[PDB]
């Protein structure tokens, strides 16, 4: 096999270089207009030395089966089988906990960024083999925006945090002041849910181009403040809902607010003008008293409030600070600032939740959806699931409450329920033993489970830690359709074949149609198609869809021949997010119960949830920097990677660019550096009451004092699994998080909430084995 292939990742389209069946570079789409240089790691991770060769069961599951001692998971001592094997141990394992425990004893939430492609979903395909075999119990939201996406609705009626943005063209003509609030556009941007077009590089750029003023509110001089020479604002993390409350007060005092707007436009301002003032608690929310908490000065608060309400200003928000305690606040007092602005709805005007995201902004096409293979749940009935027997469905971020407290009752958006009692739990193309929060909690709440089971191609902390590792083939050793661009919707690709599968690799379809087969339903799970049957059945029903909206697309073969069909953007490039709403509120009321934007919600009132009032409200995290009685010293900025998706690539050839002493790189302020005697480059031990780990420390003012920047993604690597709070030898700062809700409305994850220390690390010397296979599968 010599010659070339085009296909598509998280990271954009691309072109492979195939030479005697193996693929040898990567090179970027010609219409990308800004590739991460990511690919080099995508094309590495078909062959790294953590590609998953073959089936595994873990040794004491393979002899003991559920007596096996649970403790020892992701020690790596692992059996080599057979695929079938494998497969009728994993159909056997399904039936048994079906049978056994009903549904409700089968995890199926499987939260993940997979890879895109509308056939080879590996988390629909096993939520598709799973309510063949009886049913599991879901996860509702995900780790993203926990917080912002339950409390938008109530607030503008709206999931926002995923909807189409003002767009990137009409920012540029109408914007004089864009905010970045806790974003970093340049960082984040590089990849897609599904396949990025990298719109946000142009948007980025022809502001610069027009030279309009650009601000940036965080603890780190990120790229994006270098990129635009940003004037840079840096508030103590979570403090962010402080500031703006600072802000909203000086609009009030020195009455500059827009009161149309929020007589017009908004409900219930009344009620939280006193709580503003401090008339029900005795403490003006003056910039002063931002002042205090957050760090900023007061002056530079009052002056930025001025110059937002006197220049047509977008505020264009991320998402960390909604991954924290009282999460929900901090964009629910962003729209409740925007309101007080009075833009909402006018070209270059507002605020934006999706800018630093999938392309938010970029122009959409007139082209057709795609869709692809579901979980077959719309198709015959689910039997009955009592609320006994526990609910059907919890916040993600909830999986390891659900596993220590069976039949326990939880709150979650103004509803009560039990947990389910999980036995089982099946994780495909995701990796919580990265992703989720309080690792030392949580490896001792898995012991609750007697069945583990996982598929990936890398072999992660995750695949380390089942009873049973499947090896799943990658995007580019099958054949795959998918959009480019979650909001432009630029075109549809042909994910073609690049490879064969590597060793003894699968695809989770064919995987699960096996499993699917072995449990009576092999025919209900294929709907007796093929790979090309699937993928030709979406792709007809694009262009169908397109054909009645006058975007006619070619017959199949042939859009597969050239690879790709893309669209006409008619008025995509005017698109302004509001101005509906804006330009007549009784004709186009948004759907909140009062049809307008809520700054008060009396349906969160009636919930009474302490932590989550009824108007946005300052209340103290569990810890933050310099709070008062806060026992650890420095917040940990545990934000997303520049170099990684997520732990995606950890285990890739990039690696030894950033890692430090091999370790995962911790930034930290010289001032802190030298307090501590640490120099650049040495390895330090970062700790709380929760966890230790190593990372290795990069010093630099690139982070402001009191904050240390440790990406989330790591691959844990444990020194011992039977030592309770083991020291990480890599750097997984979900070692360190707490595993808590945001409040009782969302439920959302905290994981930036997180206070540490940093010593130059004393223990014994450190071996890292997360970046080998484990023996056996060598
Ligand atoms: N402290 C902290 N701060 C944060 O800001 C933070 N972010 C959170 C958020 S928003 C997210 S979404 C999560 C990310 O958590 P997530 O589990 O989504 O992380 P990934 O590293 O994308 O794991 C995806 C896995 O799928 C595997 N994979 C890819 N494609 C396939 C496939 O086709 N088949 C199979 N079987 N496997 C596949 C990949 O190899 C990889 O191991 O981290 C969350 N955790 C976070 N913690
Ligand atoms: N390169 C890359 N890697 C990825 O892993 C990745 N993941 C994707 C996913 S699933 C999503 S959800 C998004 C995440 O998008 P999200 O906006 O959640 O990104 P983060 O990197 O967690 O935080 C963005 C910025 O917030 C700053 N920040 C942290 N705490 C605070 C705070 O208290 N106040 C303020 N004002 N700023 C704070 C951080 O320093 C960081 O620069 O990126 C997506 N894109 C991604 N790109």
């Amino acid at each position: 096999a010599n010659g070339t292939v085009m296909s598509g990742s998280h990271w954009g389209v691309f072109t492979a270089t195939v030479e005697n069946g193996r693929a040898t570079a990567f090179t970027p789409w010609e219409k990308d207009p800004h590739p991460s240089p990511m690919l080099a790691g995508v094309l590495d991770s078909i062959y790294s030395p953590t590609r998953i060769k073959y089936p595994m069961v873990r040794r004491e599951f393979l002899e003991k089966g559920v007596n096996a001692d649970r403790s020892t998971r992701g020690n790596g001592d692992f059996v080599r089988v057979s695929w079938d094997q494998a497969l009728d141990l994993v159909a056997a394992e399904v039936k048994r906990v079906e049978e056994t425990y009903g549904p409700e004893g089968v995890f199926g939430g499987s939260y993940g960024w997979k890879s895109p492609g509308r056939l080879h979903n590996c988390t629909t395909l096993l939520r598709r083999m799973l309510t063949l075999a009886g049913g599991y119990v879901n996860g509702a939201g995900d780790y993203s925006t926990g917080a912002a996406q339950v409390i938008m609705p109530h607030v503008v009626g709206t999931l926002e945090v995923y909807e189409q943005q003002t767009a990137w063209p009409v920012l540029a003509e109408n914007t004089e002041v864009m905010v970045f609030w806790a974003a970093d556009p340049i960082k984040t941007s590089q990849i897609g849910w599904v396949i990025p077009e990298h719109g946000a590089y142009p948007g980025l750029e022809a502001l610069k181009a027009k030279g309009t003023k650009v601000i940036v509110i965080d603890p780190v001089r990120t790229k994006t403040v270098e990129f635009f020479g940003a004037e840079h604002i840096t508030p103590k993390p979570q403090t962010d809902v402080a500031i703006m409350l600072g802000m909203a007060h000086t609009l009030v005092a020195e009455d500059l607010y827009d009161k149309d707007f929020i007589a017009n436009y908004t409900s219930g301002f009344d009620k939280f003008l006193p709580y503003l003032d401090g008339e029900t608690d005795s403490t003006p929310k003056t910039a002063e008293w931002a002042e205090g908490i957050s760090g900023v000065p007061a002056e530079t608060i009052k002056e930025l409030a001025r110059l937002f309400e006197s220049k047509r200003t977008m505020l264009a928000a991320g998402w960390s600070m909604q991954r924290m305690h009282h999460g929900e606040q901090a964009h629910w007092m962003l729209v409740t600032l925007a309101s007080m602005l009075g833009q909402i709805g006018l070209p270059g005007g507002g605020f934006g939740l999706s800018y630093h995201y999938s392309g938010g902004g970029t122009p959409s096409t007139s082209g057709p959806a795609l869709a692809g293979i579901t979980d077959g749940g719309a198709a015959t009935k689910g039997p009955e699931w009592l609320a006994a027997s526990g609910a059907s469905v919890i916040p993600v971020a909830r999986v390891v409450d659900m596993l220590e407290n069976p039949g326990a009752e939880f709150d979650f958006n103004g509803t009560r329920s039990k947990f389910p009692d999980v036995k089982m739990a099946y994780w495909v193309g995701g990796n919580p033993f990265v992703h989720h929060q309080d690792r030392n909690r949580m490896v001792k709440a898995w012991e609750k489970l007697e069945t583990f089971v996982v598929h990936d191609f890398q072999w992660t902390p995750t695949a380390r830690h089942a009873d049973i590792v499947l090896p799943a083939t990658t995007s580019y050793e099958r054949n795959d359709i998918e959009t480019i661009g979650d909001y432009s919707n630029t075109g549809i690709l042909a994910m073609k074949k690049i490879v064969e599968p590597l060793y003894e690799a699968r695809s989770d379809y064919d995987i699960f149609a096996a499993v699917a087969e072995r449990l009576g339903k092999g025919a209900e799970f294929t709907e007796g198609k093929d790979e090309m049957g699937w993928i030709k059945s979406f792709y007809d029903d694009a262009a169908k869809q397109g054909k009645a909206a006058g975007v006619e697309m070619p017959a199949f073969d042939a859009f597969w021949a050239e690879g790709i069909v893309e669209f006409p953007v008619t008025d995509g490039a005017d698109f302004v997010r509001y101005a509906s709403f804006r330009e007549d509120p009784l004709l186009n009321p948004l759907g909140t119960p009062t049809g307008l934007i809520e700054i008060y919600s009396k349906n969160i009132e009636k919930m009474g949830y302490d932590d989550c009032p009824a108007h946005p409200t300052w209340m103290e995290p569990l810890e933050r920097l310099d709070g008062p009685g806060a026992k650890y010293p420095l917040h940990i900025a545990a934000s997303h990677p520049f170099n990684r998706l997520h732990s995606q690539l950890n285990g890739t050839v990039l690696r030894e660019g950033y890692a430090v002493q091999g370790h995962e790189p911790c930034l930290m302020h010289p001032d802190d550096a030298a307090a501590r005697g640490i120099a650049d480059g040495d390895v330090v031990r970062v700790h709380n009451d929760r966890g230790q780990i190593l990372t290795g420390v990069k010093v630099t003012d690139a982070v402001m004092k009191g904050v240390i920047q440790i990406y989330e993604g790591g691959w844990y690597d444990p020194s011992d699994v039977t030592e309770p709070g083991t020291l990480d030898k890599y750097g997984d700062v979900n070692v360190l998080s707490a595993d808590i809700g945001t409040s009782k409305l969302a439920q959302g994850n905290c994981g930036q909430t997180v206070l540490a220390e940093v010593e130059k690390y004393t223990g014994p010397a450190v071996t890292l084995t997360g970046f080998v296979a484990p023996k056996a599968a060598e």
